[PDB]
């Protein structure tokens, strides 16, 4: 009958009401269970997503990401990757919204912010993969790219690993300078450090950069620690990669969405047969990751709509708890179904 | 650190006010004029057809489809219509078969700038498209309009065609007796005389016909192949699933056929049934060079309409212009734009009561 809209201010209230740590953990839990269900064949990976490339001011892409729950609802995330946004407009690079449509009737039932939600579920996905593939006594996090994702990468990982410090690099000096402030709520100290030092000293690394197509790697193939786990998070355009090939070829690599990663993720650099089990399989049967915490591992993260549906559910339950949001009659639902012009006055 | 951006939302009450303030006729005429100019632009090569739209089949309660329809104007904005075809809707839920919304995103930043009802808008630009094709392909003295399917689309087909042709009568059929029986009431505001008539009579008498039905896959045709007037123009409007068609093959093969979006029509329209050599020049071509419609008025013609996002963009602009002039709609901060672009957690709670 009406659309439930949660805006920027409701999303802020959700985070306050739940707590940043608890909210992240909720999403981590829901992702874990959902992924296991996919891994058991009980739910399906989202279909491949579509997109429109944009040249100006620098190259980006704008995408639609559907996920259907047959007989309940369709989720669609509409989201932009616009890497000039912070410097040119004071806007996040990743800018989006997430909509829910009733599957039986098509009606738009809910609409909310995609920015916070994307950051949270992306951080969560790394935590999921890192609980399986990083040493549980991991103490040093490395971060290449210290923009918006870096924050929830650090946050999420600090919740599943006993992190004591983060060594961080960004090619924009102002962005690496501000990271300690943005990270300080998590209690993990932060030290700026060049890619070679991060490689050599980190136990777990997340790369989440706006690197250009064809300009990788963002982490050099120097010595790494034997047990290093890398969450490879950066991903927008085809031809965009973050890690060096020689590193990928020696790694146990798991993808979030193998078909998508082979096209848009680090797995662009590999053939399918060289991938370990996908993330959903590992979630469904964690013992299949058994010795991999102690050897070189890569989680190839690209993002997919199921993760957004799950995260949106978490938000909606919290917002329901505290009746946040407004209700807007957006759709024209004429009482006369058959009359476009039955516009409604009582 | 720019001006705080929010989403301009026009809900059902706002679209209703636009119609009331501008007037029905004037509003439809505006849409026809903007579709006309835009199609000519595509026909001159100054703009491009929308890309193929996407969609998710649904089985239950009866077979249906939910689609996303993008159109991008580079460096300007992206339009996305999200829309359901759910044909059990009216008779199982009392909802419109076609249920949708139209959203606009800034092309430079990705920001969601506007969002409105898709229901009225879809109906208006779809009637408008048929008006465009019918001005080109119907006899300009056409007096008798046929309608097969008397649901939501039928209403704007009649309305739009009444503005471009001297329509005197509408002969109308629906396989659901309740839906054809209510049609006159819904059509009354056009002034055009309505009579219920079987498909064979509609075929025999009409100068122009619109088919706009929820016929199921494999269950066509909705108009039988039995003798029409030599000059008949048909706006073939029904379209959802592959395997859904409304016209007899035989008839299509006697007609000058023009599609709105050929690549799309060849897959999802009446041209599903046809090999590509049986299509004439597309609608955009005809709009850009009407002489290419020469002589087609006096013989059998078919406009194979499927709908495409460009039409929704243009219609949405007409609506936004009228809403801006009349101060309508609300402003909602939907997207989180943190004061620090690189800090997802730089959040702003509802300010405290003072
Ligand atoms: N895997 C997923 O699910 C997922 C989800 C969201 C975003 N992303 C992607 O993650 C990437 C980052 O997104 P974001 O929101 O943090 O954007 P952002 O602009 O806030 O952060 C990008 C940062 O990378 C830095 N950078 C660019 N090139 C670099 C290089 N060669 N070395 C080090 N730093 C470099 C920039 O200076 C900037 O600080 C994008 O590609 C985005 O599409 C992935
Ligand atoms: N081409 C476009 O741009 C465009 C735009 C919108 C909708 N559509 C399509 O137009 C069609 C109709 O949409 P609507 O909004 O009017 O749906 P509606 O449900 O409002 O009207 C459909 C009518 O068709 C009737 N019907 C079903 N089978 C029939 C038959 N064999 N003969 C006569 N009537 C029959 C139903 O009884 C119903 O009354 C759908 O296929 C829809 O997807 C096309
Ligand atoms: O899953 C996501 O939200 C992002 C959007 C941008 C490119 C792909 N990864
Ligand atoms: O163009 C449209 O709006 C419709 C939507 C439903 C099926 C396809 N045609």
């Amino acid at each position: 009958m009406e659309t439930w809209v949660l805006g920027r201010r409701d999303v802020a209230e959700v985070v306050a009401a739940v707590g940043r740590d608890e909210l992240m953990r909720r999403i981590i839990d829901r992702l874990t269970g959902g992924l296991a269900e996919i891994g058991r064949g009980e739910r399906h990976l989202s279909p491949l997503r579509g997109g429109l490339e944009r040249s100006e001011p620098v190259p980006g892409i704008w995408e639609w990401m559907p996920h259907r729950e047959p007989g309940d609802h369709i989720t669609l995330k509409t989201v932009g990757y616009s890497p000039a946004n912070p410097a040119r407009f004071g806007l996040p690079t990743i800018l989006g919204t997430v909509a829910r449509y009733d599957d039986t009737t098509g009606a738009l039932t809910a609409l909310m912010d995609g920015v916070l939600l994307t950051a949270l579920r992306t951080g969560a996905a790394s935590a999921v993969a890192s609980r399986l593939l990083a040493r549980p006594d991991s103490h040093t996090l490395g971060l290449i790219g210290t923009g918006a994702q870096a924050v929830t990468q650090l946050h999420a990982l600090s919740l599943v690993l006993p992190l004591q410090r983060a060594l961080v690099w960004d090619t924009d000096p102002a962005h690496r300078e501000s990271f300690a402030r943005r990270a300080a709520f998590t209690g993990v100290s932060v030290e700026i450090a060049e890619p070679a030092r991060i490689a050599a000293e980190a136990d777990v690394i997340s790369t989440a950069t706006s690197v250009a197509v064809g300009q990788g790697p963002v982490l050099p193939d120097t010595g790494v620690r034997e047990h290093l786990h890398i969450n490879a998070v950066g991903a927008d355009l085809v031809g965009k990669t973050e890690l060096p090939l020689g590193l990928l070829e020696r790694a146990f690599v798991t993808a979030d969405h193998p078909e998508q990663a082979l096209r848009e993720g680090e797995c662009q650099q590999l053939s399918a047969d060289r991938l370990g089990p996908q993330l959903a399989h590992l979630c469904a049967d964690p013992a299949a990751a058994a010795g991999r915490q102690d050897t070189l591992s890569v989680f190839d993260s690209t993002g997919f709509a199921f993760e957004d549906a799950l995260a949106m559910e978490v938000f909606l339950e919290a917002a329901a708890e505290r009746d946040l949001g407004i209700r807007v009659g957006i759709e024209h639902h004429p009482g006369d179904a058959l009359d476009p012009y039955a516009l409604q006055p009582l």
